[PDB]
């Protein structure tokens, strides 16, 4: 039976079911209130997805010159075209390779870049605006988003929305390493799933992923969803509260002592976006620091609600395109505040 909403992560996160319910406000914003993340699933039924396929990419906008990341070793691949990137996001045999001769893990960066996304794709802008869940917080203008409403006193967002494209982590040693590595936000953000490519080519290497979302500590009820098949899981997330911001610090600090690493005691390991906290890690914040966080795994059309100030880090277990866009709900305006 259809039903307005369930439980993942054993009771600890809200999961919307129908993207355009017009009552989904008064389930989320008690969460939202708590400072908890929220899911809603189902985006990708209300979108046009021949809009949001890597060959339509690669075809309109494959001769743009861009930077790429190595998600491996975080080197930085200059001034490449556009369209080297988006032909091999899903056939392995196209990929850039690295000196070992292995096809690389890749990340696009700052593509679109700054604020273009409207200017460059007016057809995407509009068909992702106007199906965001939770419209009045998520849209631009909407009545519960403070983005277009606050005076200087407060950081505001950059106009969005940003897409987030790259490459899925393959190996055993590729599961400590992360996508989008650990940091926080100082405004709200909704992060939409548009696409997942599985490969082909190495095509059958779905056996490191089921290890990977178990070691990544996925509760039962998401395995259920992933051994169910029916649905494509993009990317596995670790979220923590903004309340247990500076305790990972603290663990992070003595990490980086630890590793002979020489920082000041007061450096920010957060703000660095320097770290990835792997199977080991995150054992160590709960039994050291008492820290729980949400172990999160986004399937297409799956929305991800971060809360303003809360750490967190991706890792993509396929080949994913994402679509986020920020804004300033008043439960979380405290976050952006310059003062005290
Ligand atoms: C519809 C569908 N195709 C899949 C391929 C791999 C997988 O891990 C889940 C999938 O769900
Ligand atoms: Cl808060
Ligand atoms: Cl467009
Ligand atoms: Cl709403
Ligand atoms: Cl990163
Ligand atoms: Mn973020």
């Amino acid at each position: 039976s259809m039903t307005s909403h369930s439980w993942l992560c054993d009771g600890r996160l809200l999961c919307l079911h129908d993207p355009s319910n017009k009552n989904n406000w008064k389930i989320f914003r008690e969460c939202w209130k708590q400072g908890q993340p929220v899911l809603v699933s189902g985006v990708h039924k209300k979108l046009k997805s021949e809009l949001w396929k890597p060959e339509a990419f690669s075809q309109e906008f494959g001769d743009q010159d861009v930077d790429l990341v190595n998600c491996r070793n975080c080197a930085i691949i200059s001034d490449v075209k556009v369209r080297d990137f988006w032909d091999g996001f899903e056939i392995i045999c196209k990929r850039l390779r690295s000196e070992d001769g292995q096809p690389m893990v890749l990340k696009l960066k700052d593509w679109p870049p700054g604020e273009d996304f409207r200017d460059m794709m007016p057809t995407r802008f509009e068909d992702l605006m106007e199906n965001l869940p939770l419209p009045e917080y998520t849209k631009r203008d909407g009545r519960l988003n403070l983005a277009s409403r606050l005076p200087s006193y407060f950081v505001r967002p950059d106009l969005g929305p940003k897409m987030y494209n790259a490459y899925g982590l393959i190996t055993a040693e590729d599961r400590r390493v992360g996508t989008t590595n650990l940091h926080l936000d100082v405004s709200d953000a909704v992060n939409v799933m548009v696409y997942v490519g599985i490969p082909i080519g190495e095509g059958a290497h779905d056996e490191e992923v089921l290890k990977t979302i178990d070691e990544g500590d996925a509760d039962e009820v998401t395995k259920e969803r992933i051994h169910d098949h029916k649905e494509k899981p993009g990317a596995l997330w670790h979220i923590y509260a903004a309340k247990d911001a500076e305790k990972i610090r603290e663990l992070l600090r003595k990490v980086g002592e630890e590793q002979g690493q020489e920082n000041p005691p007061d450096h920010d390991p957060i703000h660095d976006q320097s770290w990835y906290l792997d199977q080991t890690l995150r054992k160590r914040l709960y039994e050291e620091y008492g820290v729980q966080g949400w172990a999160i795994v986004q399937f297409l059309g799956d929305a991800v609600f971060i809360p303003a100030g809360a750490p967190h880090q991706v890792h993509n277990l396929y080949s994913c395109i994402k679509v986020a866009e920020d804004f300033v709900s008043p439960e979380h305006v405290k976050h952006c505040f310059r003062l005290t």
